[PDB]
This record gives structure tokens, C-alpha cells and sequence, in this order.
């Protein structure tokens, strides 16, 4: 009953997000190349050379990941889809999949295929009780990838892969996902839309990412109404806010639905300093965010709880965000935030009224979680 | 009545911001070196760069940077302070100025004093009429910098020592300073805090940087009692709330002023993917911002209006900030914003309760400024 | 008598898309991975444009547009399906690997390739005219891979044969010269030039550097051209006392046998001592030599018309030194030193060692083919 | 008889702060302009654990983790007023250069000092054991230029010095060899065991390419030591065929003749054909061959017991091959081709030139001397 897997693989950091900013270079725009992209793999290696070189790695029971199979990404997306991504992953340069922001490198097939195998592994494993929890700290990312496309920088939806894997393979049958990546999960909420399963829940900034989707209308449809649950937030939200919707709709959702485990997207471009999102989150919120979601793990599904990295685009912040989790994962709190005291000042720590309406708003749709 | 000056000198590229994020990288709190500092070079490089390949180059008039004189620089500054930048300007690899975030490359006084001349010089050439008005694009950044210290990454304060040119040596009775960078000016309300002569307006994130300052009770003292003020609005504010304070105090206050001289510190800051800010300003409200202030000039103060560059960290989207204000000026609207539907759905189009109450509690004051 | 010196930089030179592999493009099968900057990155010659303004030495130079390379100028150079091809490859959303699999253009990349070869016409033009005495074109891409018919090592247009095409055809000029000095074979102005005698192509670089197949004294052009491409090829290692000899032995006896009316420098400084793309010692006072012999080699053939035309050279920290000293020879203003000259000058290289010697002489009895 | 390969790499060895100058700090006044990665960033060795990693290698080796060198640890290699040095610049709040004004140490460097000697202490101690029949330390920052009183040429401690003294004085091993095959003469090794003949050291490099007054064959070592320091300059332009007959001629003869009870390689690859900071031929076929020939020789005369150290190299895109080549052969997997081979073999380097040749000659009268 403790012992915490954690997943890198090399290539993780390998993934080719070309030279431009977000979408390409571009020179009749007058878009100039730039070295890293919004989206670059160095942020989140810097996450995980900071687990190694802050000593979490030696409380850490290290996980290969394993290729998802050709059977495990069918749980979650369409064949064509697969096919189409063996297709690009085979250009000389590799190149876009669909939506003009998100580039698979020369064979970055293999990439994706193992950023949702780590997902599957980890979650194999924690749901077998060899693990008590752990983190997967995966690149690509999953949760805007619906069932037939990528987007949004994502290739699968690797939280999506890991629960049709608990569900068809372990036998569970509820499982949760909880993204708090910033953006909102569209990918995922497409994936279980008709599925009551699978719980889906969504914290998010309001029309960040997508621009038409994440509102609380948003809720499933036939068997599957109720089992969608998003909670979109105003930006400038902060600790207070997150702590509020942790406490007030996330935590009772869970809860209500009694899920056998837990799959946590963690995005940390809810960060004070993402420039792909406005909201003031720090590693203290993100902490107590972790914190409450494992002890609720611990009350209901027997610590059965999985982190699975998703979005985050500071490589000065991220990683100290991404350790403050790992750090209520392993009970080893040993190295201090040092931007604790710059950011605290900023705000972010007092529930406005907007903000408070906004959580508000979701909390009468937790009687239709059955 | 139409020559539009431009400042970009070569040496404003290569400031060294060091191998840190923020503060200087540290072994011991695991802050891993980084090769862009938040501050670096190239985010101004490349707003340069696109003036030059857009075109606007050929419709603007080169203005050669020259260096501030120790007289220039003591009209906004101690001798002091002057004294102790030659000091470190000599270490063998520069070092921080004080504040454990402003660091100053070996040599960097050179870059110091050319930022600040490269002011003077457009603000001397715009005062005589050889220019109508004109954008100083110069790093280091100057608002933080108050009388007797380095302070943000500002070593000078670039548009003090620029306004006090104008009142000492081209004979001046009024000068304005508006300060739109989304960091409040603290140093140019130091250095100007007992003086009407040189109105000072700070329009910023509460409390984003310094923390302890740009609160709407920060006024002046003694004779400049009534000639600051700040702006102070709430993370997340967009295009809406910047154009209604434009609207609503910044316009109506240097109505009530009449300066002979509009100079803008003009930082990029406020954008939508800026790291270091949360607000959510576009290309499009920097450029509504831009024409207002310019044909306000126009109708107060002959069009005698000076950009001077400050802060602004997103590499990606501050070159499409600044080539909207530059395309202001020149009149020539020839490249479009690629980012602007991207951005467009976000929000911060709308003026929010919260956002038009913290510009409302200003009002009041406008009445003070004889 | 006159001195005025041209200088051209765009902004869009320091643009160019290399893409995010080393050489060829990154390829996760054979494990390449990715990398922010390619050999070939912009930023190399950049940096040595913001020398010569942060130096000072822009203050002596006179700036000069490049203006965009027509078809008609592409054209005296290059074959109409190679120029279809490269607006082909420039319209592809993140652009591509021209044909050799180490060049790749950008998105809208033709652009930039029409602004270099502009760049050297324009400069060409004007120093022609007397308008200028001589000048420097620091044009990114390079071109003297690019052969007739396809992009080649980072060149997509042969950059000084389109220079050379111009003072021929528009300039009516019957005899020019272009010396290249990039460590590599400059193969596509041989090839261009092979067959025609108004265009004299002298070659120094490390033997079988690249190209692997070519650069060898024995290729000396054909039919009425037979005499007028010369190859220097040298050993590895060559170093300032070789490139010196070869200049005194066989460049400048080459330039006066000949009596051009323009001479064209292909201008690359990666035959530097801190070159990663070749094997050479040249430090920058060599390069230094080098251009201050050509130079004053004009003013007494042909009344000081030289062009310079930036080729290769792949060290952001060397470089810009090496073309600051040419720089400087041009203006004639010797402001700053090479910061790096003890730490290269006890190396070697200034030595003319048996084996340097015997490539150089090699090709002095070529010298009287040129008539 | 026994097969278990060892491997060090750890998290710190990527992050030593080289700073924001190309070579020496960045200089305004010398206009040296700051740029993001200095010659010797981390990245280029991160890149060969990666690779290590990505390759599949890293399934056949055992991973062994870096132990920091205790001050007594270093004390066997480096004066106490050294060591109490590199703690002062350490402290510093930017850290800052230590001696010789190119070897920055960051701010808490000397936590990634100290893993990096203690890595290659820790490898030595557990091949010595027969724990492990060989391994790779792959450590940064380098040590080779270190004497005994002083940080060099990037390196705070001469890490295979810390390890040999660690051998000698702990495990009571009475002969030790250090073979460096770094482009750049160790002279730090050379200094530290200068009079002592219970280490063998001998160093293959390119004749005065760092530092600028050292690596003759003329320095032997002093008084017991007399003999027992071998140098083997080799010119600018040397390649496979070369290094080749280095090691048949030389290199292999002196460990035969010497009889080490321990062979430590001092494994540098900018003698690579791509290296910015050195000006030699060698491709990663060769030094899979040089590891070869040396690990061969090492199961001849000392039970198999060798330990490769990591130390220079500067081609971020090319150095990661040229040391999986060499894990490669200490694993006996050999599953992925080198990408550049094609485009490097053509390049030269291949064939035994005669100043090549007579510099190796040189040093065989010296075998002799070794008793
Ligand atoms: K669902
Ligand atoms: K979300
Ligand atoms: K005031
Ligand atoms: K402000
Ligand atoms: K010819
Ligand atoms: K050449
Ligand atoms: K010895
Ligand atoms: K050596
Ligand atoms: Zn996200
Ligand atoms: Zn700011
Ligand atoms: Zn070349
Ligand atoms: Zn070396």
C-alpha cells in the first residue's frame, strides 16, 4: 500500500514540433522561425530531469512504458484515425495532422504510440495493486484528441486509451477522468459522450481551447447524460477558484459516481506563467490539488489513482508545478518552490464573486451522477 | 507634418539576460539553466526584424541611437546610482544591479546608455518638428528604474531621462508619460512623485510587479500632488476594459494636462500570450490604443507624440503588437495579425463589471489635474 | 580614384528555414534527433551582420537594397525546370528538402533566395558603374553548389553566376572572374561555367570536402572553355602559410593572365581553424591576407571592380571575425582585433608544410592555358 | 569469465552552466556577442545519453549511480588548495571562472564536480570487484586538463586521476594505465602522475591544438616516473588510418609492455571529423575500432578490466554516434548504423600519409622504457 510508478521514456522529449510558433513558420505572414515552439518537448524534460536531480526519483518505482498496441488505441479512436496516423508519422519531414497546430516529427508514430502506452502501464499496474499510484509523465499530449482526429497537439488521448484499457481489459466498470489542464478536454468528452462509464470532468478557462466548446450545457447524451461534467472558469482564476471547484463540484462528483479508479489529465498550463492561458494557479495550488484528489482516491477506489501529463508551456515553472504533485505522491517534501514568494503577491488567493458563480453553476448537476 | 522616426540599434540584441529564467540559475534550488531568460533579446529583435521584412522600414525615418550623457541620465537619476551601474558594467561577466533580477552584462552601461539616448535623440527630433512622431525600440526597459536604483530589468528610466531632456534643455512646461506596459511604473512615479510638470500615468495588472505598489491612492506629494496616476485592473482584463480606461481616464486626463509632449511607455506586456501578465489584449487593442493616443496628440499637442519600448516576453506575438502601433503611425495597414482569430475567441472583449469598477474608481481624480 | 563601399544586408538573409535536423532532416528511425539549430542556421551569418554595425564599421559602408532576382536574372544561371521546381518546393505549407537531401527551403523560402542572388546583382551593378569601388553582399542562402539544373549544399541559386550572368549579358563585360574561397569545391559555378571562356572559375578548397566526387585539377572545362575553370584542391590541415601560397602561386598570376573586367569573391569562411563542416586553419588574419591581395589585385587589373558574396562558413563564434577583417580591408578602417588570435595562433597551420606545397604547384603549369 | 557493462549518466551532468559566451565569457568591449550555447554546453553529451537510451542500449548495460568524490577522494589527484578553490567559486551567486578564463563553473558546481569524478570512481571500484566486466562513464564536466593545482580547459577535477589514485590507494593496485584518446594533450594527467611510474599515462592528440605549449614526445615524466608518460602528437588532418596505427604501433605495444592491472580510457570523440575545436578525420568506425583493439586488449593482459571516461567532444550532432559505436562494442550489440557514414567516408582520412606515419615512428623507441 505504497509504492509510486513513474513513467519517462527517452523519446518523450524527442517529438519534432517544427519551427514555428504554434502553427508553422510562415513567411508571406512574415511568421520567422523560431527555435522552440509554444509546445516544444523541453518543458516538460525539464520536469522530469528536476524528479531526478531533486531526489524524488529515489522514492519513485520507475515504469517502462509500453507501446500501445494497435487494439489499445482502438478503445478509444476510429481505425481511420489510426490509419491516418501511420500515414503522416511516414513523411520524410512528418508534418500536420489536421488542424494547423499540431505537427507529428518523421516517425512520431512511435512517440505517440508510447506516451499512451506509458498511460496504460501505469494505469496497469496501479490497478493490479503492485502500485499504490503514480505519474505518467507522457509527450504528446492526449485530451483534445476526439475519437476520429488529433488536435491541439495531440495525436491519442491517452487517459482515453488507459480507461477503455481498465475497462475492457481489468473489467472495471466506472472509471473517472479529471482534466485540469487549462484547455478544455474536448477530445475526451467526445470520446464518452454516450458512455455513463466513463465520468468526464473538465476544470478549464472558458474558451481558451477549443474556442466553441467546454460549456456546462456540454453533458452527454442517451445513457451517457450526466456523466459529462465541465466547469469553465473566467480568466484571472486562481488558487481560490480551483480550490473552490475541487471542493464544491470535482470532489462531490467523485464521490457520487464511486469510480473503481481515478485518471488524472494533468495539464500545469493553469500556471500563473503559461502564455497559453491567463490563470494564476501556483505549485502550492496545484499541491493542494493533488493532495485532495489522492485522499479522495484513498476514501473511495483505494488509492487507485493515476496522473497523466497533459499540457503546460512554462519551462521555467512547470517543473516545479509537476514536483509539487510528485511530492504528495511520494510524501517526500524536500525542495521548496522558489518562486513561492514572487507569485504569492500577484493574487489569485481570494474567491471572487465571479468566480464563485462560475463553480456555482455546476453544483445542481451533480444530483444526475448516479 | 508627416515623418514617422524609428530607433533600433544593434546592441539593444545583445543585453545579456544571463542563464536563468527569472532570477539567476541555482544549483541548490534546482533551477536548471536555461538559454532564453523570460527577458531575453530576441523577443525585441523580432519585433525589429519584422518592421524591416513587413516594409514598414521604408516608411519610416532611421534615427540613430546615440548615447545618453551623464547629464542626461542625472535629470532622472542620482549620480549614484549613475556611479554604481559604471561599477558593475565592469565585472568580468557583469552581474545583477540589486534586485536579484536585473542583471547587466560586462559592458552593458554602453547598451544603458544607448536605450536611454535612443529616447532623447527621437524625443529631441519630435520636439523640434524635424519629425511629426515616432517609436524608440530599445532595451534595456526603463520603468521600473526610480531615481536612486536599477530595478525589473531596468537599469535607466529610459522615458524620464527622455522627459527631462525636454523640460531642461528644449524648455518644456508639460510633458506626459503613459505607461500601458501591464507592469506598474513605480520608477517613473518615484521620479516624478513631487513634480506637476511631468504627469505620470500608469495603466497596469494590480499588483503583478512590484507587489506592493500601483494602488489608486498613489497620487504625488507637495506640488505634484494630483500629477500620478495609476490604473490598477484585474488579471484577465482585455481589449475591452484597456480601450474603456483609455476612453474613460487616460484621454480625458491628458486633455485636462495639455503636455506639450506625449511620450509612451509603450510595453506589449498586456497580450494574450504574454508570460509575465495576465491580461489579454490583441494586436487589435494595441493598435485601437495606438490610434487614440496618437490622434489625441494631434489635437492637443501639434501630434508631438514618442513610443519608447518597454517590457512585453511573448517572442511569438509582441512583434505583431508593435508592427500594429508602428503601422499607426505610418498609416500603411499592408500586414494582417495571422494570430487574430486564434486569439479572437478567447475574450476580453466585453467590459466586465469588475474591470469597468476598477476604472470608474479613477474618474474622480481627473478633477485634480489643473 | 574613388572610394565608396557597398554593403548588403536584408533582414530576411537571417530568416531562412534550415528546419530542425543537424545536416539532413531529423529522422527518429535512424535515432537524428531533433536539434534547434542546424549546421547551416542563419544565425551564423547574422551574427557577423550585427558585428559590422556593432563595430562600427557600417558607419564606413554605404547600404545598399538587395533587389529581388528577376526569371530573367535566374535564368543566365539556371535552367527554367530548375526555377519551376523551386517555386514548387517554397509553396509547400512548411516547405522541403530541395533535391539532395541536406537542403531544405522554407515556407515562401524563393523569396529569400531571389533577395541573395538580387543582393550580388545589385551590388555588381553598382560597383560596374563606378557608383561604388567594391563592395560586400553578405547574402544568405549561398550559392556556388548550385549547378544549372538543381539546388545543391545549402544553395538553391548559384548567387555569384547570376552575378557573373548579369555584368556579361546586361554590363556587356566580356571577361569575368569568380574566385571562390569556400572551403568546399565550388561545383556549380564549374559546372555553369564549364564550357565558356568569359567566365574564368577558380576553385581553392579541401580536397573531396564536397562534393565527394569533384574538385580535382584534372576538371579544366571543355570545348572553348578547355582552360578556364581552375581547381586548387588542398590537404586537410591547410592552414594560412597554404592559402597564402596558393593565392601568390596561382590565384593572382590566374587573375592577371586573364585581365577580367569584374572580379566576383565567393566569399566563405569555412576554411576557419574553428570550422565544423571542414578540416582547414585559416584564422582571420589569413582571411585578412587573403582579401587584401585580391583586392589591391583589382586596383591593378581591372581599375578595382571587386564584389565579395558571402558563401558558407558554419561557426557563430568564429566567423564574424574572419568576415570582419575582409570587412575592414574594403573600408580600410582597423578598429577592433581578433579576440581569439593567441588562442588559434599557436595551432599551426603557419607553416607551408611539403605535402601543401606540392598540392598548390600542381597547378601552375595550368596557369598558361589562360589567355 | 563474466559480462555485465556498466553505465553512468546522471541528471546534474546536463545541467553545468557554461555560461552565455561562445568560448570565453561574452565581451562587449571585444564585441564577443552572448549566444545560448557556449562550445562546451551539456546538450552535446546529453545528447549521447539519449541517444544511449533511444538506441535500445541502455537494455544491455547496468546502470550504476554516481557517488559524489569526497574531498579525500579528490585529494588524491589535487591539492587541497585547489579543492578549497573550486568550493569559493562555487558559492559565487552566478558562479564564474575558475583559473584560466574558459572554464566556468556555475553557481553549486561543484555538486556536478564532484558526481562527475565520483562517477568515474564509483565505475573503477565496481569493474575492479568483477562486479562488472566494463563500463562507460559518461560524466561532465571533463577532467584531463586538470593538474594537480588547478582547474583547465573546462575541467574542475581530472576525473580518471581521482579514479587511478582511487585504485592505487583504496584497491591497492600497484600499476594503472590512463589511455587518452581526447584531440587535446592531457597535460593535467601528465602533471598529476609526472613522477610516478605506478601510472602509465599516455595521451593521443593533435599535435599543439590545446594546450598550446605541451604534448611533445619529449615529455617523459621525472625520476621513477621517467618513461612512464607517453604523448603521441599526431598533425592537423590525421583520421582513421592514422589513429589506427596509433594504436597498433604505440598505444596497444605500451599497455602490452607496462602490464596494467587496470586500463582507464580517457574517451574524448572531438577528434571526430565534425568537431569545431579540433581539426582531425576520425569517424565513428574508427573509434568503434579504437574501442575494439583496446577492449581486446584489456581481456588480454588484466582480466578484461577497463573503464571509458568521458571527456571532450563538441559535435551535438555528430558525437552521439560516435559514442554509441564505442557502447556498442562494449556490449556486443550492434543495432543502429551511423547515419553520416556515407557522407564522412568519402572526406579522407583513410590512408596512412607519411607525416602521419613518421609521427607515430617517433614514440616506439620509447616502448622500451616501460618496464
Ligand atoms: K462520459
Ligand atoms: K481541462
Ligand atoms: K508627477
Ligand atoms: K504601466
Ligand atoms: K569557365
Ligand atoms: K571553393
Ligand atoms: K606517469
Ligand atoms: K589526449
Ligand atoms: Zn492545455
Ligand atoms: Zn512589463
Ligand atoms: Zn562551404
Ligand atoms: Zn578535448
Amino acid at each position: 500500500h505504497h509504492a509510486i510508478g513513474y513513467v519517462w521514456n527517452t523519446l518523450y522529449g524527442w517529438v519534432d514540433t517544427g519551427t514555428g510558433s504554434l502553427a508553422a513558420a510562415n513567411l508571406t505572414a512574415r511568421m520567422q522561425p523560431i527555435s522552440h515552439h509554444l509546445a516544444h518537448p523541453d518543458t516538460k524534460r525539464r520536469f522530469h530531469e528536476l524528479v531526478c536531480a531533486s531526489g524524488q526519483i529515489e522514492h519513485l518505482t520507475p515504469i517502462a512504458a509500453v507501446a500501445a498496441t494497435d487494439a489499445d488505441i482502438l478503445r478509444a479512436h476510429s481505425a481511420a484515425h489510426l490509419e491516418n496516423m501511420k500515414r503522416v508519422s511516414n513523411l520524410p519531414t512528418g508534418g500536420d495532422t489536421g488542424d494547423g497546430i499540431t505537427m507529428m516529427g518523421n516517425g512520431g508514430l512511435e512517440i505517440a504510440r508510447l506516451s499512451a502506452g506509458g498511460a496504460v502501464e501505469l494505469t496497469r499496474r496501479v490497478a493490479t495493486g503492485e502500485l499504490s499510484a503514480g505519474y505518467a509523465l507522457v509527450n504528446p499530449p492526449g485530451h483534445h484528441a476526439p475519437h476520429n482526429a488529433a488536435m491541439g497537439f495531440c495525436i491519442f488521448n491517452n487517459t482515453s486509451v488507459a480507461a477503455g484499457y481498465a475497462r475492457a481489459v481489468l473489467g472495471m466498470e466506472r472509471v473517472a477522468i479529471l482534466d485540469w489542464d487549462v484547455h478544455h478536454g474536448n477530445g475526451t468528452q467526445d470520446i464518452w459522450w454516450n458512455d455513463p462509464s466513463v465520468l468526464t470532468i473538465s476544470l478549464h478557462q472558458h474558451l481558451c481551447f477549443p474556442p466553441d466548446s467546454g460549456y456546462s450545457t456540454e453533458r452527454g447524451a442517451g445513457n451517457g447524460h450526466g456523466y459529462n461534467i465541465n466547469v469553465p472558469l473566467p480568466p484571472g482564476s486562481g488558487n481560490a477558484a480551483y480550490l473552490h471547484a475541487m471542493d464544491q463540484v470535482v470532489l462531490p462528483a467523485l464521490r457520487a459516481y464511486r469510480p473503481q479508479l481515478i485518471i488524472v489529465g494533468s495539464g500545469f498550463d493553469a500556471s500563473m506563467l503559461d502564455p497559453l492561458a491567463r490563470m494564476m494557479v501556483t505549485a502550492d495550488g496545484f499541491r493542494q490539488m493533488a493532495r485532495r484528489t489522492i485522499d479522495c482516491a484513498a476514501d473511495i477506489c483505494d488509492g487507485r489513482i493515476v496522473f497523466v501529463q497533459e499540457g503546460g508551456y512554462s519551462p521555467h515553472y512547470l517543473p516545479f508545478c509537476g514536483l509539487a504533485v510528485i511530492e504528495e505522491l511520494t510524501g517526500v517534501r524536500s525542495l521548496p518552490d522558489p518562486y513561492h514568494e514572487f507569485l504569492a503577491g500577484m493574487g489569485g488567493n481570494t474567491l471572487l464573486d465571479a468566480e464563485r458563480a462560475a463553480i456555482e453553476e455546476i453544483v445542481p448537476l451533480l444530483a444526475d451522477i448516479r
